[PDB]
């Protein structure tokens, strides 16, 4: 019965016609309910790969995936500001979320950051926060709602009932060569975030060797596609192209990135590239969330909550609300686990850093124990890199490539070989590039 | 003496404990030379700081080695030693079919199980609805049953991970139950003491699940898989549904009747079939009895459908001193409740939700389970013909048939069932029986 209706929808898309909202939602729910077979899913996916989808179709697909599970509704809490979030294609050393949420919350936004785990070398935000003893990434949503109401930000992982149709849909795409389709990718990127019930959203689309899309042109095209769909779905959205040709923060790992985020919020250390990207993303959130009129007003408000400690305090109150220690901001080195062996790694040659393989550095952290080879693995939260050298730095015997935090000497030596191999020196200094490239609006 | 507080202080400060330190502490728990205060402190340090995989493995193996560990190599059996463990449910009768099904496909299944706890049934209590059935054969009769029949379902000794006894007893009064490394070591220690070649874990999801949320159930399943494989036992886990009763009955005798009729083919609840079959598949694959899913299910369907599995079950019941002809004549042996009547809902919607925790407690209150260890059980009481999530409910379709001792307990059970089952005008979203498979 459903199989009959499904095949008509396939035939309709097969022949180049646009599907209706009602047909798209029927098919997405049949994927969710297992009333449409894998063959039929693959066939539809392949007709979309070939014929593409119009903007109304793309919007219907994303909203249907979004409506396939829980969608958070914030009206009853009567918050007096915008619900807003950031989404990213990810990167090594990208810890922006841990400062951005508190900074926007301190400026009057409400930031329900539902995120995830590792996924294949880039480090998941949830694993980083679990380096904090006691920190609880799975509050029940009455606690979640309370934290959003009281603190303005929470970072959690209750994702199971969010856009569940994407699960079966992606699984079939990934064995039938129908992953590589912009309308399907856009749906997968957006559905879970949109299920947060956002007023506004900023999308961070990486550019560079360490990016999800491999070329500048393809990053830009993906960002425009996301922006078009998200706004069509009723969420005020912009995107930034930002640089991932090297580690973004000065550290890569879990505990080490939490430490960097606290020091950024307090002013103890602000990596200038991480600062550029974080500030730029937060600006979009204030403008789209209607908390600031323009860039200069938004940057003033953001710099103010960095300067008077309010953003650091929101982070501290979030850590305490999610059951970490109440004095984490003041005493983070007491609570974050320390690796047994912390030792700088030096290059074999002298010269300038001209290039860096971020996927390889990310895999080096994973191999140290800082990430999961398999999902059943346990993370050592103390290991990783700090003091990362950057593109353009002078490297000699007195200037290390990084400080490696390792659980023992054997894994330290293995990480050092991987780091030295991932970083390319050259006799002449490279040219500089922006940390933030194009801002993309609808 | 002194080392125990040093071990506590080390973990309090966020440092990892070594294998030597963990084995010391566990043995001290078993020997009763480490006090309740020191147990609880260490548990609270673990709750705050968690444990690495080497610590989790050390902990689990230390608890396993704190008592008897079975060894099957000397009997040289021509198949793998495999078993299943579940976090428990209501109507979770899978073991009674799964044991025989796997034994009929070449596995050896030393199922050392347990009784009911809280709201969930216990496999051993269900089997004791069978007259004569002896859940405590000596080591001798136990080995011979495994050797000659391939499966036996029994209760455990004092020397089966005894360290867990004081450890769990302290956790349960100090709010240190809710720790995945502690839970994992508690779940696995007793199962790995069986000397298994392979193991499958059934981790329930939903309103009757041990963990409250899907992501917590998922986290637990992953941890168990990591530790069990790290302990040298090929292990996988399934996330299965417990947002309603799994079988069509809940109780003891009524669930034994359902298991027999499933094995013979008289009646097979399709959700119960999915979960049972899926669990058996893992055992055949992990035990190297089948190359893949399709070959495993083909072997399993075959023994369900040529009577071999039902026959193995009857041999097992007879070997453990139940009747020779229990499969053929179960109605002659299982006890009948005094009062058996259908219960009807008050509204006319679709079944949207089911509070399985409350259903399970309703069975306990009828006398089908225990509140204290010393309680006795009426094996005849319980529910049959359970309505299911998504069914259309009107005045001609009951929520269940309630089997009770007398009209008063029948009324009480009917109030609990009507309260536990929520009807709605709209058909709910479909829930699957198996949410995912988790391997290493
Ligand atoms: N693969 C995984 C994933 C999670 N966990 C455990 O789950 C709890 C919360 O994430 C934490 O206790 C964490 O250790 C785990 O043990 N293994």
């Amino acid at each position: 019965g459903s199989m009959f209706l499904a095949q008509e929808i396939i035939r309709k898309k097969r022949d180049g016609h646009a599907l209706s909202d009602e047909e798209i939602r029927f098919f997405i729910n049949g994927i969710r309910d297992n009333t449409i077979s894998e063959g039929q899913i693959a066939a539809l996916a392949m007709t979309i790969f070939f014929h593409d989808m119009t903007m109304p179709e793309r919007v219907s697909l994303t909203m249907a995936m979004r409506d396939s599970g829980t969608v958070l509704d914030w009206k009853s809490l009567n918050l007096n500001g915008p619900i807003v979030d950031k989404h990213s294609t990810g990167g090594v050393g990208d810890v922006t979320s841990l400062m951005l949420g508190p900074m926007v919350a301190a400026c009057g936004g409400y930031v329900p950051m539902i995120s995830g785990r590792g996924l294949g070398h880039t480090g998941g935000t949830l694993d980083k926060l679990e380096a904090i003893p006691g920190f609880d990434i799975f509050p029940d949503d009455n606690r979640f709602r309370e934290i959003i109401q009281d603190v303005g930000v929470a970072i959690i992982g209750q994702t199971s009932s969010l856009a569940p149709a994407d699960k079966r849909f992606y699984a079939t795409r990934d064995i039938t060569a129908t992953v590589d389709s912009i309308p399907l990718i856009t749906g997968s990127i957006l559905a879970k975030k949109l299920a947060e019930g956002l007023d506004a959203l900023v999308m961070d689309v990486k550019v560079g060797s360490g990016a999800f899309m491999p070329t500048y042109e393809l990053s830009e095209a993906l960002a425009e596609a996301i922006v078009g769909v998200a706004n069509g779905a009723g969420v005020r959205t912009t995107a930034l192209l930002t640089d991932m040709n090297q580690v973004l923060a000065s550290s890569a790992g879990n505990a080490v990135e939490v430490r960097e985020a606290v020091q950024f919020l307090t002013g103890e250390y602000r990596n200038p590239r991480l600062f550029d990207v974080t500030m730029a993303l937060c600006v979009e959130m204030l403008i789209s969330g209607q908390l600031a009129k323009d860039d200069a007003e938004a940057r003033a408000k953001l710099q103010a909550v960095l300067d008077n400690g309010k953003a650091a305090e929101v982070f501290g109150r979030m850590v305490a609300a999610q059951k970490g220690p109440s004095d984490f901001v003041e005493n983070y080195d007491k609570y974050l686990p320390t690796a047994m062996l912390s030792k700088a790694v030096y290059a074999d040659t002298e010269g300038f850093i001209s290039a860096m393989d971020t996927r390889a550095l990310g895999m080096a952290v994973v191999s140290m124990g800082g990430g999961r080879r398999q999902a059943s693995d346990t993370i050592d939260y103390s290991v990783g890199f700090t003091d990362m050298a950057r593109l353009g730095d002078s490297i000699d015997g007195q200037r290390p490539l990084a400080v490696i935090h390792a659980k023992d000497e054997a894994s330290w030596q293995e990480a050092a070989k991987a780091v030295k191999a991932a970083i390319i020196l050259d006799d002449k200094a490279p040219a500089s590039t922006p940390s933030v490239y194009r801002r993309i609006t609808e």
